[PDB]
């Protein structure tokens, strides 16, 4: 019979939690994972009591200024930090007989900051707008805004850069340039220092005013950030469920999930609220929703089994000290490789740079 | 033949009200419904009197600040809320032999916030611009703005999120997170609690500072919002009758009307006006106009007919208590089965 | 053989509205250019620069209310809608083949003129350094409102006011009370489907009351934008290259009913604050229009009997008369005869079509 | 056997100054002219010495405010004006045989306001930021901005519009509306007066607060402007060397250079400088660089349409004032019309008219 | 034999430092160089101690205003300058048979200003937001902003322009207009002088408030700048690793690296930091990262190598200073060129000439 024919649409196989990923689906199946990340900026979630910690959860604890030009030691519960998660996806392959192997590949992302209309709470005990009578409206969140999000297959590579290289960050509880380099910061740390490099592996530990997304040579992460400074800049946010970001690069690949993990990073700063006291500011952050679309991709084997065959050659032998054949005090003078045959050249050690003339 | 031919345009079959939807038109017919939603924010429309209400209709009543860091009671007639409507559409065809149904499907929307030029009213008893001599102009509406609107085939899903979670919202007349989750707010309700969820179903009841459009796993609603903060930010609004918004998704479907209803939701905050007194800060909201274009779509029934019949009967009949016929104190004695 | 030129469109005649009379052809294009002046408060009529001080192009002042309940806005302080109507020539007076022909606006080049005029920072306005009354004469600033419309009929408006307790003067201005002969209600502060109007007059409908109304089906394209605030730098961009297409979803654009082309406009730039009590004056700028029209073949939607009855109903006066309709009607019986039948035995039998056929009605005897 | 092939690229024929245009290059050649206009807005370039004129060159002299609502004399050296230049291109057609001429034709323009980084000079003698202790930063250039530029084959047509129509401008040194109308300004000059119209043909002469690019009937100029008002608005500028503007219109022509002249007009106002005194404001303007790409276009010869056939159809009407040939004091004695041929009648002074429908010979005397 | 095939992507031969470029690869090979430039914004990097300089590195030292209208003399460590770098690439092939050689060609650039989130340091010793009690937030960096970056095959052409032509810029440590034109600045230099032009060969030497990218008739560099002014304007910065700038032009070429070098120029000013003592207004600048993608392109040699090597060998011959056979005091009295044969003409003193296309016998001299 001449039936009506509804339009063809992707067929849902299964819908649920993270356990749904154990169903073996096939090579051309598409997964849509939905997650969120909370603003971990200052006060942790660990004291749940609305009285014990006052529940500045979602806020910082209060910005204390420096006592002198040389004396700057803020606090850890005052610095907003990077939120991150890692989604552990199921292992895909058993194919170590041909050097192809399939992993997960982030294709699209639908992301959104949640809670913007809550910034319309203009009652409450914040500094009023009419201050000479202490009436009017509770001043809403304003100031500097910082919105970065990243989606990759490895942790976000970071780059250290600070306003003052003499700030005394605590040596415990927070990851600082000194935590990585193991020595106090230099003047090259207020500009780009190629040495101040870390990875976003901890969550709520790397402050966003030290660590910024690193534009490394080759990368497996797509990050999108934007900054708005000032003291009373109005917050501006736009939400909708209608637009996606494409995560594919020029080769049309997009983040390959190595290991099997998918890393999400974010920081959403809306500004600060100033209290009804000495003008104590508290940073506000809002959560970010993620919707990552993953497909399966055939790649060339990223597991070198020669690594295992040579770790077997190496763990049979002791570890040796010796004289340096690596680094800046290398005692290796020269390495040259020959592959084919050529006509005998003239000058064979000939400079190919004109400035060497 | 001899004389010219005008260009072809869509043929209008009928024009009128929601009554004209009862005309059976066919499978390829397109419907356009004009409608508007009013700014339900603060003062309700019930006291129509311009003296006993002062007529803050269209405005909020007046924002009272918290008395301490722990005491904060915000007076429901102060909080702007979500406006919503539901348009009941006619039942459609079906084809039981192929198991296909017909349902309505929103295809595009023309929306607009009406009344922007009314904010050029600079006479009146607002805080003057030259306040030392009380001269100048009456300060216009300024401040934080919030413009969200949604068009779906079912009520908009909401996600609870607040500033201080110690706020004492009134336990009647408003929908709080405590109304939904019968416990008090926790500290996780200041960031994102998957437990703090709701549906924008009543109207003028869900405060816009508690309830935000929730990005659920799978969705049947297209919402578009934007927020502008501050205390003196100039309102900006652009109106035209010339641009449309496509409600179709990646597969090209757009909001299918569950049951048979088409749900419209909006909130359009413009800022505050300040009075010539203690600086109370009434909100202003403007109405939103909707023009939804709908068509009929052939969809596939995803459920067995026996399951739908069982559900119909389970919802038809009242849940009775009764004497125990299952369990350990059963009153059924024997059950026998014969065949032949 | 020497080089030939390129096919530029051929100009038949240029001039004024005189040029629209000459019969041009079926597929000719007309470009009409016009302008609308800012009619906001002070009218053009006292042309002397000393009597009205010539706030022409400006408003007259701003008078704050005296209490919550008593606000009187003083008509010369309210900016209003500018409008015009271009009377185009009749097209099909000759005849028609059950399809007429009307003018159709396809495009519009528009522009607000005089923005560099706002660089006059000399003059007697509130100085920048207000302690020593030196510096710069504060330029025009504040709330801006730019709307324009191009249609084939007057712009429909929707009433909406900041306050419904405002006492607009009952003469010289059109308000919600003028159109709905009652007072304003609280619903007139949100959206009343009842407070509607047409942009009929010019310099009469204030823009703080009357907004372009999104009706169901429309013959007008309007584009507007509003920028609030008190200081709010003015921003304006003028160019002789951008065009607006007036064709709609179906590719038609505004069909000129009758043969009129209606332009509406309001371009508010902000206020000038005087060196006095801080009296504010609205500033507006003229708007230039360039509308491109063509002739469209259009089918008549209405039947001839309807048009003839409309003609006669608008010619003849409307009658009060005695009640031949209603519950106290004075009509006694109405009989209709169509064919012929044998003589019925009852002369006053009743006959009526219930649903399909006429049924004779006995009187209730048995 | 083979050897590589670079990619095709337009071949440069010659490169130099304006004399390079003397080489005859054929019909399909393309010319690119770089040029700049300086801000001639305020103090003139003439006194070169850095003490005599203080060297407010590039700047304006101090803005002086009005003394009362009726006395306003704005002191020519404080009034930014339009920059304009004309480039005389070589004359193309040397053959009068057939009906085709050749014109220059501006196709594209790369333009740029250069010097924006100079506005970061915050050392200097300006109103400080912390003016209490007179310390901080010398306040940078801020305020209201105005950037216009035009490229055409004719001088830019201007329209007059003023903030105040009293505004006693000096009568020599600038071209005001009175300089053109010969009468005092009227109130219609604060709105669009179709009479206050000029052409930008002198440089440093037409103030930007009086004269604005006129959207006229038919045009041979592409102008792009934008305005930002206010008193402390931050200046914004975006310079690059990658984007070009297309000057072709809807028919794809672009400004045809008549008389072989190319006209560049510009005004780039950046805001004000405030002095460490009474808050005396000085306008800052920056130069504008142009790169116009020109080609040759075959146009039709217009001269065969001589002036006697192309008679005074345009606004070539000087006026009518003469002895009365109309009205009741008319001096026309008699008019008669003849069309055909008839047999010789009797009375040669017979009068003959045509009634409401047809012809009738008036009865004879008697 | 039947395993699935991954998709083809560009094959990386090798990666490392600038030494990796010494491997001869082939005509269709593509290189991508990642680099960065630090802000040369007043104070230099060299006094690296955090107390000897206070380390205003990345900042300027402090803006000292003019004492009078006529004398304005700024310190060199208070003027932000252009950052630049040259990247010397290897030599490529040549082909004297058809006089073509291949050059390096910049095709794309991914650029980014790094460190925007460092401007969220609102603790610290700056002018507080509530000044009557010296509490609140230490005011963040704000003010006038200036972001330019350029990528080319030759050094960036500059064009001088100043607010005041009467400023006393120090004669050493900074390249001003007076350094290039040995005279003082004139009033033409406040507007536009086609005379005050320079290149960007040095680094930390050309101040940004004097030297602006010049839109010359010609150019081999692509530059992108934008300026935002004011006193309290908030900084705005957008960063991502996903946006690319196409450096090709109308003909689709893009910057050709003459002299094998590739030139990066930048200045990224974010505003001022105001100190607590007075309103001292140090500038702030952030580093810019560049990822430039280069390819090899065959180009025609513009100048024939014959004339070049001829002039090279002629400069080996002794140069002599004899009696003038050149110029206006020439002792050359006659030069005649005969080529063919013709019937014996009339006037034996005839003059023949060539007028911009072809030979014309000079007009019959009895005019």
């Amino acid at each position: 019979k001449a039936c009506p024919r509804p339009a063809p649409v992707p067929k849902l196989l299964i819908k649920g939690g993270m356990e749904v990923l154990d169903l073996v689906t096939g090579p051309d199946s598409v997964t849509e994972i939905e997650a969120f990340l909370n603003p971990r900026m200052g006060q942790p979630p660990t004291p749940e009591s609305l009285t014990e910690g006052g529940q500045y959860y979602g806020w910082s604890r209060g910005i204390n200024l420096a006592t002198s030009d040389t004396e700057d030691s803020p606090e850890n519960n005052t610095l907003p930090t990077w939120s991150m998660a890692k989604l552990q996806l199921p292992m895909l392959n058993e194919d170590l007989t041909c050097d192809t192997l399939q992993m997960w590949e982030a294709v699209s992302v639908k992301t959104e900051v949640v809670g913007s209309g809550s910034l319309l709470d203009v009652h409450g005990f914040n500094k009023p707008t009419d201050t000479v009578n202490t009436k009017g409206i509770s001043t809403p969140v304003e100031g500097s805004q910082y919105h970065v999000f990243a989606v990759g297959g490895e942790p976000l590579d970071l780059q250290g850069l600070v306003t003052d290289a003499r700030t005394k960050y605590k040596e415990e509880g927070v990851v600082t340039i000194k935590t990585i380099t193991k020595k106090d910061m230099v003047n090259k740390d207020q500009v780009l220092n190629p040495i101040s490099k870390a990875k976003l592996d901890k969550d709520g530990m790397y402050p966003v005013e030290i660590w910024h997304p690193d534009p490394a040579k080759n990368e497996n992460t797509r990050y999108f950030g934007n900054y708005t400074g000032g003291t009373t800049t109005p917050p501006v946010l736009q939400f909708t469920n209608t637009l996606t970001t494409v995560l594919l690069d020029e080769n049309g690949v997009g983040p390959l999930c190595k290991g099997e993990g998918l890393y999400l990073s974010c920081v959403d700063i809306m500004g600060w609220r100033v209290t009804r006291n000495y003008d104590v500011h508290h940073w506000r952050g809002l959560p970010r929703y993620f919707k990552i679309t993953l497909r399966k991709r055939w790649v060339k084997n990223p597991y070198p089994m020669a690594s295992l065959i040579s770790s077997l050659f190496n763990n049979m032998l002791p570890q040796v000290q010796g004289q340096p054949m690596e680094g800046e005090n290398t005692q290796v003078e020269e390495v040259r490789v020959y592959d084919g045959t050529e006509p005998v050249p003239g000058d064979p050690d000939m400079t190919r740079y004109v400035d060497r003339f």
